[PDB]
């Protein structure tokens, strides 16, 4: 059994990170060819570390110790070495002697001040280097010096980075090998003639951040001199040829030089945003040189206290034949009309158009539908009404996640108007609207009674999502006009439903036909009006947890003892966070049998009737983490035979009955992490037939390590196939001598 | 020192409720008074239970265990036992034997369904019996046998409790002595003109719950026969001369016999709620009949399916010239207009109105002003837009909480408009309203950018609630009119904050001259516009916990690093859940120096500088509870000579330094609770100047039992004036022999 890293299986990797090593282990397999000792307390790499572990291909150390120090050459023997991440180690200078056989070399986030050839000249094989983030912000810091020629001898260079860094100059004498050049945030004012010359097979450059654009920046922000532009002579970029990606976020442009774009033919991203291009978005001439551009990024170009009513689009936006997302965030505008974006409406493969963050206040939403082909109307955040802190390997000036959850867009057609002031749903709020498939109403502090005609415009919505809002269910009817509804969201609605006095109806969940998923979580459910009861006969998942089960099933009332059993169709219920102390067994035994898995983690149950489990022949997974769970049932086999895993973790579970781990056939994954446990004895791992688990989670268990773990230890040995992962956490509680010490120690 | 309880000092109490007690301890006080057990897992009371405890006059056994098994005569010994309180006990029969000393007996939550003679007929000092909640709802349970004539020889009994049991008819022969009589939700469904002839120093009778309004209950209700009322005979209650309280709630009135007023010349409260009274309210003769009433609830009387354009309020109400307070809550109507409520406005002492969930969505507020004195007007949760389960021992049809926070009442006259639809609030929102120095807006989806005009006409608000809406702070002179404000609650409105790009000015805060206590909780703050200050010269508390300090205070950013120190007035700073790992000393020697009460729980705190506390003279209280410190500082008394509070629980402290408790001589209270202390040396605990602690909390400590503990044991034995409350949860961990055990019961 491997100690102290986990071992997963073309290569064999030593998952060694976050376990409070203080020194780099000797005892890593011969076979490991990745090793990760990422975030743990290493304060000394030597030529001794990594001794006899030939077969490395890649070491992991970033975040060591929590600095680093590596003696010169303490890497050198490991002939194999291709990728070395050494990031967040506040590193004085770049190791001497590093291996020769490097591909890949990450020294983001160090104290590296100085780019010398001693350093770097010797790695021939570089392809990819990162030196970003080591002189930033308010940071105590030097200017970077770059060694004159330092990168021209590393031929097989294809990515450099030395972003967040105070270059001052483009670095001269770069490797025409280069792919993707990024030097965001680097000082540099002027970009020359010669500053790219010999890159013919670059296909990104990243200038974002020089001459930074500076009102309310979310970090220490210093402009160039008068908040002036970066200055890029008109031919810095004739013999870019290749360049694919652009990037020239907050360089505060006034004027973008068409010219730039001349060689240009293949540009598909150009990111513009944090400039002050308002002027330029309206009169673009640059626009005419990018017909093959896919995505353009013009946000966050606001004009400060100017807050125009309409958006001005230059005719020009008509020559970006193949734009596919336009992104237009933070321009602000209080009106958009239909004649603002004829330019826009003829593009054929225009699918997204991204309006977040824009102060706007009404819409002529019938203009949607005159686009060719729009898929993705993102209008979240804005005041429509009725009708270290940032990550190194991220994007700095937007998020990257999808606009729409991909599972809402996987539908169709998407509108969200998410985080807008839409507090009541009128008969012409949704009319002359594409067909909407994915509609996202979140946080509109919406709290009408929906009745049933509210959709009528666009009645075939299969993925609706109208949580964070103040919604008053009072109608059976409300949401039946969705017929094709087959993802309702619900989530955090519980203004009204926590009112004892006011009625509250869910009657219309029964008339869909093809609703798959429900989710009523976060809504304090404990009482309804007259139906009691949840149906559906099409119904596979619902999320129920952050109500209150522990009233609906308090034990001096029947009127919710049936509450699910009407959803016949049911395979994935979850009842978390729901205060239940205990479940009375007539509604257990009430909860539909059709069941694959159920979730009643994080309640406070003191008792679970195994029994019942027998009225369940389908379930597969139970999960009663974060309970109170005193003891475990000595006949589980008898109540089950589909159960594969059982999580018991965050329990009080203090012993394990005798025979219990060996009879149960078909559990794979057991978890008693976070018990009491203090022993496992002898006979509770084996009896007639032998385990089929695979995982048994036991860390965080407060172990006696006296002779008594001495039989759980030899099982261990004869039981190689069941993973105990984490053996460094399944620690010893007991005697003193052994406290804080796996129990794999000590023989 | 006491063991397993907590002895506090005409009596001594014996705190011995919920430590996992299995049985009575036999080491209670010769000198205890009165000793609590309550919520413990005894299951036996023999009369060895209290064997020697002759001093107790009071015993609480409730809640046990988590049935209580209780012995013939097991109290009988106890001489001076007044108080008896054996609630939640699944007891099946009130104990036979009890002590003939007894004056109080609560039996609330049982099993108990006859009540003999045998059982208390001896128990002639009872003054009184709680009965309550024996049979009620859906409870599999017995009706209750009332033996004829059993309360008739208790002639020194008050109070009689009988309420949710089902009784069908009120007990005969009861004690005149009688001044409450609780039978509400018995199942009676008549009072004929006998059953109340002799009590004539009966001030309290509650009847609810018989013949009960069920529609949309919270509870299983069952109504009388078609939905019937409760049948009161006329002469019912012509001899209650003294009655003060009736309580009607829930009976199904539809009419009100003025007669049975007649000769109850005293009464002050009457409750009418969940009855059938619109048309009472609208043409009451029985409100001529109460010229002493102070009290009048008539909330939730709506018609189903009636919403009505207006209330209609009786001329008549014009005679209850003593009235202090009217709820009207769940009537249910539109609109209310200053004509609506003239028969109220000459009422000299009528100084509540409520008319909370009524889903009104206009009001005249010009109507309040003609009011004599109104003192609270409660407005919460209605749709106002721009111009066991219970607690048997609560009341169970409204909540008895004050209406509004005494803190903000305290300051005048109050109006709530808390839960409504306030969304923006124009120039003539509070216009002719009286002088409001206590103003609820909290829960309005408020997403405004106040500007310093909006509270014109009310300028003399002193605490102003704006918890939980989506207010943009956007504009310096926010609030600025508000010149008396003392008290300002911006909890829970991080909307815009959360924002990066948008602007956030909290500017404002500085132009009060009087401002004590600002909430900026919950907000998510990280980024602010051009200042980056919060300044005041007289705010004493800043609540900042749920920001971004982590954010705020980065290594890299300067910008916040005098972010409090400004405050130059502040005593009190709570910088709780910031997500803090460290906070850079620049940045703590900028917190104002003037600091008492410094609260920086519920942080990922790994260090924490405590040289830097010679900076604050006048700290007593320092609270860092909640976070990943692994020491504590062996020079504290060179560091501070101030402090009398250290909140350290739930930390990593696994060692004291030497001399640490002894030599800081101000500290009085240190909490290391819940941290991993294995043991304490005697090095620690003494030097040379002995402990001034009253206070050592240690609960939760994975304490070593070996002889290595002997030197904490006897220093607790030499210093008996340092408390350590909980001793039964300061636990052995190791070895397995004394695990689970209290450190004080080794040896
Ligand atoms: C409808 O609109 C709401 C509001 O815009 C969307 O909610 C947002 O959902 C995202 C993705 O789940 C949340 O961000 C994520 O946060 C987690 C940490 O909590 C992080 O691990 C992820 O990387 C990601 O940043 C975001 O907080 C949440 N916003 C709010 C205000 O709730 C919702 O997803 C939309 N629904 C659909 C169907 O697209
Ligand atoms: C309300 O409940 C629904 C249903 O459970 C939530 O949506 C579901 O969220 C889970 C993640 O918690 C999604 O599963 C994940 O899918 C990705 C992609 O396949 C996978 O990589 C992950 O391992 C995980 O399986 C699930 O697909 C998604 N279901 C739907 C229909 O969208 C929803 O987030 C809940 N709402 C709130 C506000 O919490
Ligand atoms: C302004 O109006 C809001 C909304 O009505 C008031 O908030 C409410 O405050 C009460 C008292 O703090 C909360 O109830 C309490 O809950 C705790 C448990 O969380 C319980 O221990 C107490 O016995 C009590 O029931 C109530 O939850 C809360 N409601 C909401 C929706 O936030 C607020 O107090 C008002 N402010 C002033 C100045 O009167
Ligand atoms: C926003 O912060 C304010 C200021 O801390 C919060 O109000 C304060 O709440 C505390 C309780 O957490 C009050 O103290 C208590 O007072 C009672 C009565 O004297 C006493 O019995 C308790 O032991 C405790 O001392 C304090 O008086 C109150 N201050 C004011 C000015 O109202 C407020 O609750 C916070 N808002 C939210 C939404 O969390
Ligand atoms: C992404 C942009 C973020 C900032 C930028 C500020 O330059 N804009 C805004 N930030 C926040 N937080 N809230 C709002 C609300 N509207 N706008 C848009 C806006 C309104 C005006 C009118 N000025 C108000 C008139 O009355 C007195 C003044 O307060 C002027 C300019 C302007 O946006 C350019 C907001
Ligand atoms: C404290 C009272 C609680 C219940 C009682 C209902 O019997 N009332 C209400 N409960 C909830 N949750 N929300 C609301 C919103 N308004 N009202 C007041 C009300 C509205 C109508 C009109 N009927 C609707 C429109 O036509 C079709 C229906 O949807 C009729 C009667 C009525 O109150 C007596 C609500
Ligand atoms: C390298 O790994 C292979 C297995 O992949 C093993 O046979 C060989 O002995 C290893 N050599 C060293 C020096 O670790
Ligand atoms: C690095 O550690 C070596 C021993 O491993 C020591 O000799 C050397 O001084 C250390 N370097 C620094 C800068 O502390
Ligand atoms: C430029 O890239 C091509 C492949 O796209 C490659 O053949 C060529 O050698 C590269 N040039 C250099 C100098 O690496
Ligand atoms: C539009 O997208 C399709 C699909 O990739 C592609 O075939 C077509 O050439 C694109 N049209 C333009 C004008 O770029
Ligand atoms: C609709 O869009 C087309 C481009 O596809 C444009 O020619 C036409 O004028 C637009 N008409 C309206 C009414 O928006
Ligand atoms: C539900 O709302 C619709 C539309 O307003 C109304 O016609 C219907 O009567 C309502 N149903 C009930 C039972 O209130
Ligand atoms: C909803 O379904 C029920 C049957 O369960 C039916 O009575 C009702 O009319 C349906 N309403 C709509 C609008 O489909
Ligand atoms: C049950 O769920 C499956 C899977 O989503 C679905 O295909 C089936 O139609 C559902 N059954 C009914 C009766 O709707
Ligand atoms: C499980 O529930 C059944 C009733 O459905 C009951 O007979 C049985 O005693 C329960 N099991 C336990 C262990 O309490
Ligand atoms: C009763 O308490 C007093 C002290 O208040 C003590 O002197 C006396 O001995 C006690 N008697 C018994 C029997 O506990
Ligand atoms: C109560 O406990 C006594 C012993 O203390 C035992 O003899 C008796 O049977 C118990 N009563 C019941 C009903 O279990
Ligand atoms: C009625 O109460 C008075 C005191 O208010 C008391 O003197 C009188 O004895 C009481 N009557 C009975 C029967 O207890
Ligand atoms: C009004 O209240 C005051 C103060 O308690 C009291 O003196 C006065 O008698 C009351 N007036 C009426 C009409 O009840
Ligand atoms: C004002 O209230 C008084 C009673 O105090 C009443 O006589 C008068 O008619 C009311 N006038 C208006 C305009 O409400
Ligand atoms: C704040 O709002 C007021 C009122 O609308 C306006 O006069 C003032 O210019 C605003 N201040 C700023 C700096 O925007
Ligand atoms: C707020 O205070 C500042 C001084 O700090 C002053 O310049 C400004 O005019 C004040 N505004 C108001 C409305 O009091
Ligand atoms: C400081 O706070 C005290 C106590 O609230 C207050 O009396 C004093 O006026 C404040 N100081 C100033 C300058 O406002
Ligand atoms: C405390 O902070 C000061 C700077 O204000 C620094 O000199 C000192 O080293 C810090 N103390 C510790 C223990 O780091």
């Amino acid at each position: 059994r491997s100690y102290p890293c986990d071992e997963k299986k073309d290569s064999v990797i030593a998952e060694c990170s976050n376990r409070r090593l203080q020194e780099v282990p000797q005892t890593v397999g011969k076979y490991v060819t990745e090793l990760d000792l990422s975030d743990n307390f290493i304060t000394h790499i030597t030529n001794e570390s990594f001794q006899g572990l030939q077969n490395l291909t890649k070491i992991n150390l970033n975040h060591n110790p929590n600095g680093l120090n590596i003696t010169d050459g303490a890497f050198l023997n490991l002939k194999n070495l291709r990728e070395l991440l050494l990031e967040d180690n506040q590193l004085p200078q770049i190791p001497s002697g590093l291996p020769e056989s490097l591909t890949e070399l990450s020294l983001i986030q160090n104290n590296i001040y100085n780019i010398t050839k001693e350093g770097i000249s010797r790695l021939i094989n570089l392809k990819n280097l990162y030196l970003a983030w080591n002189c930033y912000f308010n940071k105590v810091c030097e200017k970077t010096n770059i060694e004159d020629g330092v990168f021209e001898t590393l031929t097989n260079l294809e990515l450099l980075s030395l972003s967040f860094n105070s270059l001052s100059h483009v670095p001269p004498k770069l490797p025409s090998s280069l792919r993707k050049l990024f030097l965001s945030n680097t000082q540099i004012k002027y970009i020359s003639e010669e500053d790219f010359k010999g890159l013919i097979n670059l296909t990104l450059l990243d200038l974002s951040g020089n001459c930074p654009r500076c009102f309310n920046a979310p970090f220490p922000c210093v402009p160039c001199d008068g908040g002036a532009s970066i200055n890029i002579d008109r031919f810095a970029f004739q013999n870019l040829t290749q360049l694919r990606y652009l990037n020239l976020s907050s360089t505060s442009l006034r004027k973008i030089n068409a010219a730039w774009f001349k060689n240009m033919p293949h540009l598909k991203v150009l990111d513009l945003e944090f400039n002050y291009l308002v002027g330029e978005i309206a009169s673009g001439a640059f626009l005419t040189m990018l017909p093959r551009l896919e995505i353009l990024d013009l946000s966050f170009n606001y004009i400060k206290g100017s807050y125009p009513q309409h958006i001005n689009i230059s005719r020009n936006f008509s020559k970006l034949l193949s734009l596919r997302a336009l992104h237009l965030r933070g321009y602000v505008f209080q009106e958009l009309r239909e004649d603002d974006f004829q330019p826009l409406m003829q593009l054929p493969n225009l699918s997204t158009i991204n309006l977040g963050i824009n102060f706007i206040k009404q819409i002529d939403f019938k203009l949607f539908q005159n686009f060719s082909n729009l898929e993705i109307i993102y209008l979240s955040e804005n005041r429509i009404s009725p009708l270290f802190e940032f990550d190194p390997h991220s994007n700095f000036y937007h998020f990257t996640r999808p606009l729409i959850k991909p599972q809402c867009a996987a539908y169709g057609k998407a509108l969200d108007l998410s985080l807008n002031s839409i507090f009541f749903i009128g008969p012409n709020q949704f009319e002359n609207l594409p067909d909407i498939a994915c509609l996202n109403l979140s946080a509109n502090s919406n709290a009408q009674v929906l009745s049933g005609t509210e959709f009528s415009a666009i009645p075939h919505v299969k993925y609706l999502d109208l949580t964070n809002n103040r919604l008053d269910f009072d109608n059976a009817s409300a949401l039946t006009e969705l017929s094709d509804l087959e993802v309702l969201d619900l989530s955090y609605n519980s203004h009204y439903f926590r009112i004892a006095g006011v009625t509250h109806h869910l009657e219309f969940i029964q008339n869909f036909t093809n609703l798959k998923v429900l989710n009523l979580s976060h809504n304090n459910i404990y009482t309804l009006t007259d139906k009691y009861n949840l149906e559906s006969k099409s119904l596979v998942e619902l999320v129920f947890s952050g109500n209150r089960l522990d009233i609906l099933w308090n034990d001096d009332d029947n009127r919710y003892i049936s509450i699910f059993k009407g959803l016949k169709n049911l395979t994935r219920l979850d009842l978390s966070l729901n205060r239940l102390k205990h479940i009375p067994n007539e509604a257990f035994l009430n909860l539909p049998a059709s069941l694959t898995e159920l979730h009643i983690n994080d309640n406070m149950l003191k008792f679970f009737n195994w029994t019942l489990l027998q009225q369940f022949p389908r379930l597969e997974l139970l999960d009663l983490r974060g309970n109170k769970l005193l003891f475990l049932t000595d006949s589980l086999s008898d109540f089950t035979s589909s159960l594969r895993t059982l999580l018991l973790s965050h329990n009080r579970i203090s012993h394990l009955p005798s025979g219990f781990l060996s009879e149960v056939s078909s559990l794979k994954h057991l978890d008693l992490s976070s018990n009491l446990l203090k022993t496992i004895n002898k006979s509770a791992l084996e009896t007639k037939t032998t385990t089929k688990l695979s995982m048994l989670e036991l860390h965080g268990n407060p172990f006696e390590c006296t002779c008594d773990i001495g039989d759980f230890r030899r099982w261990m040995d004869e039981h190689l196939n069941v993973k105990i992962p984490r053996l460094v956490d399944v620690i010893c509680a007991s005697p003193g001598d052994q406290r804080g010490k796996s129990i794999v120690s000590l023989e």
